[PDB]
């Protein structure tokens, strides 16, 4: 029911091998950890949850851009790019979450299907 | 070689039924008619060339934004989006061309892979 | 030093009253309130704070972009936007947060200069 | 009436001495040459036309992109961005034209205000 895709807007290029976190927020509005891995050569991350545990709550995807610039010898702004988003159960059910990285700019968008 | 995708920023959705026109320049400068389809359910345009016609050249992506609004009753800024780029030999052989759309902005990048 | 401006891609207009809430990471690691305040007219936000207070550190300015599209009696994606970053780490610069704003998207930028 | 910002995702500043060429759609459907300047160190081009001058109409502003990448010694993907709108067809507006710009992507965003 979620993935995650990460562009690079400066190699006009998937964004490899980088490192993406997700959090559930808990009852005592601390982020709990929740899943997490490296983007493909697609820059996309499958897999990381399934319909049963992807239950309606607030989650946060922190995507480590600091790192991926780091690694290509580029001097980025951000410390990472955070998506803060409720999940609904009356909405459509497969959520993606995209992002287009740039070294002092980011974009993200939602795509919500059924 | 090229494929079109376009994304709805209001509705979070893939942008469906968006007819997209493709023109190589010519000799002489004038645009010449090259492709064209309408976005599927999932946004994407796919089928539009094959490799032996996608020659090396200038091309423009003309996307129909403004339909696209109107039909769901929004009155939007741009008459179209249009994407000029060049198509090169030497880079990766597969382009796809991504819009994003709001009423009165949109995002456009390439992911260019072999 | 610090300023924000927040713009409509719905409306093609300033983003107007958008709360913003700026934090530094303290020495133990939590965000401690730095400054907050409201887009103008313009959708700009000055006066958050001067050269003085700020200081080299890791800031997160926080825009309440849900409230904001609540209050155009819309229901969109995102809690807020947040934007983390690093500043005056090689001394005092300028620092402009843009953020262009839809119902199920955001983009932002840093403009960046030096007095 | 009319204004052009151009910002560089890159470098986290403005776009310096970008050029700018303005076109109005012709009786012919023609485009047809209205105005052009270079943005300055601020990222922005003032000055382009009159609210006399500016009539309603089909505008195509064009911002020459590849040229700016080139100076910086890079090979970008776009030719140029291009923005098409109709102009001033309910009355004078003033329209800001802003454009944020990488090497293989660009935004562009409009504010249109009633003066
Ligand atoms: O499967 C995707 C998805 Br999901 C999002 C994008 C995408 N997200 C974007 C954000 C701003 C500008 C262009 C963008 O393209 C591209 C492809 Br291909
Ligand atoms: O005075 C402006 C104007 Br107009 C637009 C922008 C602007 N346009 C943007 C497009 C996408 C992401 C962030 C953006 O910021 C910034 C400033 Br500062």
């Amino acid at each position: 029911p979620l993935m995650v895709k990460v562009l690079d807007a400066v190699r006009g290029s998937p964004a490899i091998n980088v490192a993406v976190h997700v959090f559930r927020k808990a009852a005592d509005d601390t982020w709990e950890p929740f899943a997490s891995g490296k983007t493909s050569e697609s820059g996309e991350l499958h897999g990381l949850t399934t319909e049963e545990e992807f239950v309606e709550g607030i989650y946060k995807v922190e995507i480590d851009t600091k790192s991926y610039w780091k690694a290509l010898g580029i001097s980025p702004f951000h410390e990472h790019a955070e998506v803060v988003f409720t999940a609904n159960d009356s909405g459509p059910r497969r959520y993606t979450i995209a992002a287009l990285l740039s070294p002092y700019s980011y974009s993200t968008t939602a795509v919500v299907t059924n």
